[PDB]
């Protein structure tokens, strides 16, 4: 990852540049930063300096509408985006792409869209404020905003297909919509694609929490910035989440029972241990290649416990299922209780929050 | 005839674009003499000049709009105008007034496309200036006469962000159109910006009762029926094999000649004009001295097949025997050159003037309530 970092030359975060946010925050690193899960960056510098200096900014991010099942990896990004949310208090545009998943996927486009409201429950389950968020979908969105499709336009005159085609690979064999897709991706980082929240205001810098797999996507954006007139994105990139089985029961979705979870990290999640204890007990724990304690990395928020669980399973002490069982603990209680957020989910609770709407924001 | 695409229209000939081969190339089907008479029955009106005249001479299933029509089901009008710039040419006239003529011997609604997202992508304006080109361009098509109770007439940059039904459109045709087909009709290349290559799905998006909720109330299959010079017919020969998998009728379509450039029958009037048009706001004095100077003659006797200024005479001049009286006596030798000339300066002069008069009319309210949403009379 030190070398991805490099690769896409991104700037990486400290245990330093973590403090600057901690002086306007108030707050304590969120662990995400604390462990490194979200580790290079691209601007952050720049929308720090406007949150002192008293302006605001905001943040982006989205979601393909591809049916459900979002699992426990998908809540990496909006956990820590909520997090942002609220240390900072300031807006947050979430899009839901089902123009995207229609022009790839075999659906009508009322079936991608029904499924741009359900992810949509799934997304509010975890605790976005109503007051300083807005889900949109493409579909719907681009018929009520007099600022979005125009900023689509302007990003598909300076974008040609040579271009789009390097990036993201589409050869001509197909379809014109997805040719010209990259655009709707990168209007919402431009603050006036959505008037009646920001107005005619293009000074409002755009933070997009995701992945360092993703830079090279999100630099097509960037480029396309200066030549319209418009700030960059900064970015805050983040590492990968482990596939269960090994880095359908292939990952947990947030539908799965308590049994099933319990079931699934035990029969299915990776191991790291010599497991097959010829005499585990003094080797054994290998802390990088084992997904139960990769997936304590993300969902265990205490420091103390964790390092706990890593010098005993690599010192030998804590054999596997013993691990697992406490991560069981943690994912249960987890999944569980989202699944109930879920429930208070009302089908006027996700028309809000899909509403072009006025928001309460800290302009500071 | 060789040439014949939405940018460009050239041939060797003097004679002009050969229409029964662009016929055979491009599939439509040749107006014939007895389609001209169910216009009349199922209308129980006087068929059009341009139609009697073989100037709309083609067309797309036309006997399935009246196969409609005379069955009490609706179908509305749609065509469209790129703003290039603000200055549009007589030439651009043809497709309007037999636009405005549909719509009254039918009674049926009509809507049109300004596109200035096509024009904002091609050339170089800001999207101001391109709104701003479609806000005076339909200052001149509302000045041919179209009901204001009956015409939607809408910019594209701002009618696809305030509908819940064009974009949903594109989307869907977007779907359906490859950039391998798009670069095959269109010639489009890999160093196109993405707006340009996906640009199509937005012209044929008009073709569907669905993207004017608010006219046809969410009804998805009135019958569409699209007014054009044959040049716009890449759009809609596409659309048409679009609308099927989309669960769409197809568009019908009526397609018009072209109106010679000044120089010769081999280009079309254009704006970019190097000297070949005679623009609505041309004096009376600009439009004899054009005419005069600039119009090709044949002539020096008399060869009507090329004379430029007896091609004008075929759209303008309304008498189809005082035209073919013209036609025998410059083909005797009886008439001369200045004479006809002459002519077409008396009918030219004052169109014109009319035109420029209704426009002095249209204020800045009526341009507004002409491209604002509306239910229109369910015309």
């Amino acid at each position: 990852y030190d070398k991805l970092i490099v690769r896409f030359g991104s700037s990486k975060i400290d245990k330093e540049l973590i403090n600057r946010i901690e002086r306007a925050t108030g707050q304590r690193p969120h662990h995400f930063l604390r462990r490194g899960i979200f580790f290079s960056h691209r601007d952050m510098n720049q929308v720090l300096d406007a949150y002192e200096n008293k302006k605001p900014f905001y943040l982006y991010t989205g979601r393909g509408p591809s049916s459900e099942a979002m699992h426990v990896g998908h809540l990496i990004p909006f956990i820590f985006t909520k997090w942002l949310q609220d240390v900072f208090n300031v807006p947050l545009v979430i899009q839901m792409t089902d123009d995207e998943k229609y022009l790839w996927k075999d659906l009508t486009l009322d079936q991608a869209y029904s499924y741009a409201v359900e992810n949509a429950k799934d997304i509010i389950a975890c605790g976005f404020d109503i007051n300083k968020t807005f889900i949109f979908s493409d579909l719907d969105y681009m018929g009520m905003s007099s600022g979005f499709y125009k900023n689509v336009v302007k990003i598909q005159k300076h974008v040609t297909f040579n271009q789009v085609k390097g990036i993201f690979g589409f050869t001509d064999s197909d379809c014109i919509g997805k040719i010209s897709f990259p655009a709707i991706q990168a209007a919402p980082s431009f603050s006036n694609s959505f008037p009646q929240i920001f107005r005619d205001r293009t000074d409002i810098q755009c933070l997009i929490p995701c992945a360092i797999d993703q830079d090279p996507y999100f630099r097509m954006t960037r480029d396309v910035a200066p030549r319209i007139g418009y700030p960059k994105p900064a970015l805050l990139h983040s590492t990968f989440f482990p596939a269960l089985q090994g880095a359908p029961n292939s990952s947990i979705f947030l539908t799965d029972t308590a049994k099933q979870i319990k079931t699934k990290v035990n029969k299915h999640a990776f191991s790291g241990g010599r497991d097959t204890i010829e005499e585990h007990r003094q080797f054994g724990g290998n802390c990088d290649v084992d997904v139960s304690f990769m997936y304590l990395t993300f969902f265990l928020e205490d420091d103390d416990k964790l390092e706990q669980i890593r010098k005993d399973y690599t010192s030998g002490a804590m054999l596997t299922g013993e691990l697992k069982k406490a991560l069981i603990e943690v994912l249960q209680p987890l999944i569980a209780e989202h699944q109930a957020r879920r429930k208070e989910v009302t089908d006027e609770i996700v028309k809000e929050f899909m509403t072009p709407r006025k928001l309460s924001f800290d302009f500071q």
